[PDB]
């Protein structure tokens, strides 16, 4: 394509533990180190959650602040994207980190099932989170778990609800949500190209679908995500030894399709972000 | 097509009240009368909720039993479909009417947003409701509020989770869910035709989209739903005077597209139901 490809690394998430894979970074220091390697390997965006030291989920703003400072000092220029995840926190707590003014924050605009629960995003919460992102000038990345979420995001964006330039992530392979289905993927891409041609998109696959969805996205001209949050293995059994190892796989696919890996500067420009991180 | 078209009437729902439109049937007697007229007008399936006398939502099995007896005596042969709706009840209460052995029951297999809330269908509840429908030999009608729900239903059906023959309803126009979008509709139809060619489908539109979605479904060879549950008006302002009036609109569209209105006998055969109601 020669079009640069933005690789996002989803470093930790809310679910995986060191019992699942010893490579999962849990503490801030672990996260900074893991993220730096990933940055070096080609990731331009860090998609961040925080944890308690024991690995349990957290939404604590002070932990986000600590992580951010580490990323700003060790990964200068890298785009810092905070989760507002529903497995990491509940209600308005899910937006308590927003006043820190990250570059970006992931945002669900719909609800859907998850492996063991409803992933709840009530309309009032969606609207509140979106308003906070307008206030603090935080560009959302929309985490679209189903088709109507893509359409909703497009409508919202046109209506001014979503700060900045529209960036939609197709999340595929989550149990009880949307599987990694190639025909659906192509329809998703069609919706973006036809209904939101000025917007950007990416795609993320879970588990064994991570690498496959990377390939789909990269070959189709979009952007993509990888990392331990989404997948802890290299095949049916083999554990992935780092976030960076997963990034390198994505990089190889960029090479295969003759697309440069977007630098953090390119990624900022593509996504309509400030040229330098705030704060 | 000359293919018969099954018209379902959604008589009451959980939301509309007599304050919204005086034609909404609330009590069992009202419901039987309204349903009979609709039956006479061409509806083969009654999609039923029950209410307290004051119009508030209910899941009471005894009220379902009463309604069923009325429909069996006044609308003999008509297919009786019970709601397991999340606005009418919570948790396993949403399946408490199933032991009455209706012909069918509506079932959500995913979650999604609604006008003012998350429409919660946790995976454990979906699985429980499905198991109850297997036990009691109640054929589900899948209420698909988004694309992944259609795919999930197809997968479930192939795996034996869904009793009887697969029947999927595309529900379009619910605020914060999936809008009535023609391109999505055509994709939905493609999924059914290609992924589940032995299955049947229908489509239902909310509000001002009711008539439009009727036309889309009827012209495309599928089946459809109408009724006061889904829409209380005939245009921007004019109230619909009965469930039957809404059915007649659907019938006109069948005439337009040269499709006969399925008799209740045809509908039973198409949907793989017993030739006569149990009990
Ligand atoms: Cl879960
Ligand atoms: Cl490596
Ligand atoms: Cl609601
Ligand atoms: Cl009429
Ligand atoms: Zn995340
Ligand atoms: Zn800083
Ligand atoms: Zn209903
Ligand atoms: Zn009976």
């Amino acid at each position: 394509a020669n079009k640069p490809c933005i690789i996002c690394v989803a470093i930790t998430g809310s679910v995986p533990t060191k019992a699942d894979n010893p490579a999962v970074p849990i503490t801030v220091s672990e996260q900074v180190e893991s993220t730096q390697e990933a940055f070096e390997a080609g990731a331009a965006i860090a998609h961040c959650h925080v944890r308690n030291d024991d690995g349990t989920p957290s939404s604590d703003p002070d932990r986000f602040a600590r992580l951010t400072e580490g990323l700003h000092t060790h990964c200068p220029g890298m785009i810092v994207q905070f989760s507002t995840g529903g497995r990491s926190g509940a209600g308005q707590a899910r937006g308590g980190m927003l006043p820190l003014k990250p570059d970006m924050a992931s945002l669900s605009v719909g609800s859907n099932n998850f492996p063991s629960r409803v992933y709840e995003n009530p309309p009032d919460l969606v609207d509140w989170l979106a308003a906070q992102m307008r206030s603090y000038r935080v560009t959302p990345e929309i985490e679209a778990f189903d088709l109507s979420h893509i359409l909703r995001a497009i409508d919202m964006h046109g209506r001014g609800l979503l700060y900045g330039k529209l960036y939609v992530q197709f999340v595929m392979g989550v149990k009880n949500a949307m599987p990694a289905d190639r025909e659906v993927f192509d329809f998703y891409v069609r919706m973006m190209r036809t209904r939101a041609p000025q917007a950007e998109w990416c795609a993320a696959g879970i588990g064994a679908n991570q690498l496959t969805v990377n390939e789909w996205a990269i070959a189709a001209g979009g952007h993509t995500r990888t990392g331990l949050e989404d997948n802890i293995r290299l095949d049916r059994q083999t554990l992935a030894p780092s976030n960076a190892a997963l990034v390198r796989r994505s990089v190889e696919l960029c090479d295969k399709y003759q697309r440069p890996v977007a630098s953090w500067q390119q990624a900022r420009e593509i996504l309509g972000l400030p040229a330098a991180a705030r704060n």
